[PDB]
């Protein structure tokens, strides 16, 4: 869920509180993003969003408050390492690997602070 | 076109009005819908408006009112089973199977009174 | 980028201000459209449309103002005949095909009159 | 229903894309009628409202898609003529007739494209 | 007023509290109007409103909050029956029998539950 | 037209300038209608409405801005009297006579200075 | 009620229409109104609203309609003197002792033409 | 924090999901409510927002995130009941009371299906 | 007024312009905070709006003008200290107490840019 | 005045409806105004807008109603010439000539039917 | 500024609350000057407006708060008379003199309450 | 265009996004002017408005696509100068300049970051 996704990113970059920067950040990290990427971390959230469009179509997720902004999975973090945890439903392990891949590509990703609330006019 | 959809479903469906039943079922049976199905019903129309995509995509679909909401096709109901008659337009022949498809996933599928008009904000 | 874009097809169709015949034209032309397009020209806007919505996931396209609308990338027009002079920008380049192979398409397919200023609530 | 309107006109009028030409004609034709007729044929469409007023007061009009926009009636088109064939459903012949009176009103009158989309803010 | 009107309906129908049964039943009921009434109850609906139209055209009607939604008319209920006492004012007499007339009604006609809650955009 | 219905009122009352004493005046003088009137004058503008609206349903009004806001008729003021000339256009006529009566009502009602901008919410 | 409320203040102040005097008085009377109030009436209004705040909040107050706004309660005005009948039921005797108060403050503290149609944007 | 509130209201509430029930219920349930609850469920809710109220006013609830909305704190759910562990962190313990108590009189509470997304203009 | 609690802050703070620090920090300062303190910055800003809130409600403010932002107290600035020297009213007495405390609170409290021009959708 | 105006560019430009022509004509015919004129007729309005910015500064132009919109001057309009008349009132004089030059500017100006109801937007 | 503004006219008029009696009248006194003044007061506000906009251009001028709203000057009022004691800062100087010959223009000039609480739509 | 005006900015000051250090800065950068400049900086864009509102105004620009911000000009950067290069073309020239002037007037001037993203309300 939600939440998860934003404890996920803790994991893999320590000290720094993600609503607090990836919240709304570039063209596509945040809520509903359009236009070109402005540089790396912003492409990995362009690429979260499709994968959550992803899941939304799978065959396994089906039901109430399964959605990827609810659905609640298992996953651990240990030792800023993240690992999905689920086996028997396919749509929360799906959720959790678009997350996972998410806060991993956050980490290996420069973070510019200018680009924090970039006005989306400019994303066309 | 959206009136020989309705009457489609009566077919499959004679013990109810296609309008109080599947216009505001779900997160995607009826007007526009998003995120993830709440159920094998909601997943037919999740289908339904992929379908109706591919409509607007299809080569063979082109020129004034041949969108699937507006674009009438020959089709028969003859002892609740659907037949589409369509063969000269291939574009026609498409937006008939959309519905003849989602009609009969219609009756091969659960109804919850829960989920009818539903708060579409938990689909997400 | 658009404007760019408008004198490509000022250069393909010498007689006609753009802004004037495809920005209201059928379901597509002019952006922010959808539905099935209502002949050849109407097509050559979704596949503009379609084309841009490719170059927003390019590899090659990051970075601010690096998206179709206003990403300005280098092209020539002579005796009638564009040609993007883009090589090691990529991105750049893929955009200026976009609009070289929209304003060729515009300039090859009829106009109908009648489509301009089209209504767009029957693109459904 | 509407799609049966169209159907009206081009039986009556032949040469014309009924969308295309009385969607938007004048201030009555098609969809906001409100002031005064600019002409003789924005007069049938003040007179269709009307009709379609008075359909909704009919005391035979009753129950879910008995409206004129959606209400289908049975008539005939035929070397040029309509015929509303409605008997035991007075509300579908009601409304048909509406339609069929417009329809040749519309052909009787006289055509200003001038009218066309016309600025209705001159109507008052 | 509206206030007394839902009194008057709780006057004539015991258990249900008018706003929960009333408010968006069919076409007509709750005010807004447009459509063709569904059943026996829309209908009592719409003559309401007729009934309101009325009385904002009686000649006796005239002065600050001399509307039928805030115009306080005299009124008893006992015994489940209900019994306008204006006498020296008409139009508060007109309009406590709008409300009145309305009120038997609803109570006289048949509920259709799948009538409520229902969606306008389907009274065209 | 609009601004002779103002004159007309100056000819029957001297020393206002209806602009600033009719615009919003209770709940039908101006530009909206809508509920009861709080007093005579408003009851005038309230029939006034009216006659507009069978002006714009009149047979003879019929023809670019032949509306009651910009058709200019032929009247006169004479010693306080206003009389209506026309006699070829009986929809100048008409409009020119809805004025007329309108403004000597207003002549005859009383002018309440609290009832100007009224919070039209009130009138229902 | 709020209508109730309104005849109240007539039963106090009967020379005067209260939603002429006291509906856009000063920063606090007519609802909607914060700061500071701008003299003994404005505060009556504050009061009034305090009243309200707690009426919501009083545990005999629950169920539809059972705000001070739409909740009637039982009550009297006999020789400009005002009387809450309401016995067993405390909610709408609390309510209606809110309005009684209100309209006796009213009553007793000096108008001020000046402050009627006050600015508010000056209530900081 | 939101989605522990939820989890905290399944364990007292087993079988039914809490977002699909109580996320818009009443005059106080889900966001911003104003008003009077319409039963012992709204007032819970009611109850609940003070008790936020009074959190984002708690010396010890000071910092980013820590609002009742994202404060994660940490209790148990043990047979149906709930125990707040935290010791250390004053603010997040406040915060679980809120919800504790909350879950805990949502339980005693009679779940009325109608009250649900009801009107709030009626809520006041 | 606020002018003299912009120079309040100066006194305390000389090297920072006020209104470039303290206008939009956190969830408190500035126009219009809720939600929970960032820190205690913040929470000097959040305490600072509540004794407005008590101001407006203090007995001894009344009349126009006399509300915090704009009634205009005495008070001095000497060696960064600040002195209220109000005696006669009470009300403006009030309200520079409510700025000088917070000036002190200002500038004993630490100061963080990451908080300045903060996303307060993160408030709550 | 407003109609005065429009009977001034009849005057100037027989066989014309001025407000069917110049009501919505590139960036500065009609109401609006902004950014460069798209030919030389949108350039008269352009002018025109000036010279009323000049008339609401001139000495002479003061009183209500006095404005352009409602101020009515004299004028003739003599075979195809027109002659402002006004000799004591000069703020009717210069809206009078303000009229007849734009008037005039308007006859000697190509005017192209493709620049009606132009998407302003592109007018920067 | 605006202060300093309001008791500059307490000077010149001792027997008036400048924020009743001219923050809103005519078309140009106090927020949205457009239009034709209505009076000769009306034109001390035009005038003052357009000083306003001289002192935004005046090189002088410059720096955060060195608007006219918010710039405080050095002035004085004795016996009646405002004098403007600025030197230095020919900025403050600039604006003062626009607030005392407002202000003298205010006292030399008629009042027309008839004017207050203008129906601004009367300025074209 | 501007997107050209970018373009010479980065000319004139390599390492800067244009968009982010000239899009909110001050009172007058980024297009919304009022107020008074708070520094060098802000001037250059004020002048820059200024320069704006003079091209709408030259005769030698006029036709679609002619204003400041979208039309083409002819321009070079070379060794961090601005070549304007229209002749044939004035209009051209014109709006060349205003952007060139400004991109060097940019450069030239102090930066103070705090006025990055400055709030507009205190231009007043």
């Amino acid at each position: 869920n939600l939440l998860q996704f934003r404890n996920m990113i803790k994991c893999t970059i320590p000290g720094r509180e993600p609503l607090l920067a990836f919240s709304n950040y570039g063209c596509y990290c945040g809520k509903g993003g359009s236009g070109t990427p402005v540089d790396e971390l912003d492409r990995c959230c362009q690429t979260h969003d499709n994968c959550y469009d992803k899941a939304e179509k799978l065959p396994e997720c089906k039901g109430i408050l399964s959605g990827p902004y609810f659905n609640t999975y298992s996953y651990d973090c240990t030792d800023g390492k993240l690992t999905c945890n689920d086996q028997n439903d396919k749509c929360k392990l799906f959720i959790c690997n678009c997350d996972r891949t998410a806060a991993m590509c956050f980490a290996k990703a420069p973070y510019n602070e200018a680009y924090n609330h970039f006005n989306r006019q400019l994303c066309k």
